[PDB]
């Protein structure tokens, strides 16, 4: 039912998902004047050498690259996190134009896109159990700006033509998610939610300060995808981002000075 249209987009999600009006919704604007450096925050640790990508899928709202999360092959630890979080999928949100597309903003600035690397806490034993808990998920969010090409993104861009419409998928093995990281892993963190329905308040957000650069050619490939299924009227998969939600009572902490 839900999507990003005038009729079914973020403004309306609360009708079927009333947590959309909740106290810990994502994304948020990150005000660098109030998001204070916290010298107790630890560095992020990613152990991705055994990461095992399986498939890439157009699910009608984005494309997901899915990973084998049956063992500790690709894990996020440290930062604000207690214990071990396994990578299950990554996906992006992006705009129709370069000046919009990110979900998080930084002093109201919107980036061209935002990458989300979705991990779940092995405390809970599978993703479905994890999403029911406040400490269930950790999502690493990485901004994209348009400039030089990102070499590590090219493998993704090169298969998007094979999953144009909703429901299409392709084999996608041997993808290295380290290739999507920026050089600095300085971050902001706060407690929040999934940014699509069901909007569950189960996420420790970790949003990197440093954007990655992608080329105009790369992000243009994103914008050729379709929200629709095969044989339906074309609706380009663009502006699949939720806008900033109220911070309410929450604290955003910065890992860096
Ligand atoms: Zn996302």
């Amino acid at each position: 039912h839900w999507g990003y249209g005038k009729h079914n987009g973020p403004e309306h999600w609360h009708k079927d998902f009333p947590i959309a009006k909740g106290e810990r919704q994502s994304p948020v604007d990150i005000d660098t004047h109030t998001a204070k450096y916290d010298p107790s925050l630890k560095p992020l640790s990613v152990s991705y050498d055994q990461a095992t990508s399986l498939r890439i899928l157009n699910n009608g709202h984005a494309f997901n690259v899915e990973f084998d999360d049956s063992q500790d092959k690709a894990v996020l630890k440290g930062g604000p996190l207690d214990g071990t979080y396994r990578l299950i999928q990554f996906h992006f949100h992006w705009g129709s134009l370069d000046g919009q597309g990110s979900e998080h903003t930084v002093d109201k600035k919107k980036y061209a896109a935002e990458l989300h690397l979705v991990h779940w806490n092995t405390k809970y034993g599978d993703f479905g159990k994890a999403v029911q808990q406040p400490d269930g998920l950790a999502v690493l969010g990485i901004f994209l700006k348009v400039g030089s090409a990102k070499p590590g993104l090219q493998k993704v861009v090169d298969v998007l033509d094979s999953i144009k419409t909703k429901g299409k998928s392709a084999d996608f093995t041997n993808f290295d998610p380290r290739g999507l990281l920026p050089e600095s892993l300085d971050y902001w963190t706060y407690p929040g939610s999934l940014t699509t329905p069901p909007l569950l308040e189960c996420v420790t957000w970790i949003v990197l300060k440093e954007p990655i650069s992608v080329s105009s050619e790369q992000v243009l490939k994103f914008r050729k995808l379709n929200f629709n299924g095969e044989g339906e009227p074309e609706e380009l998969m663009v502006d699949n981002w939720r806008p900033a939600q109220p911070l309410k009572n929450r604290q955003i902490k910065a890992s860096f000075k």
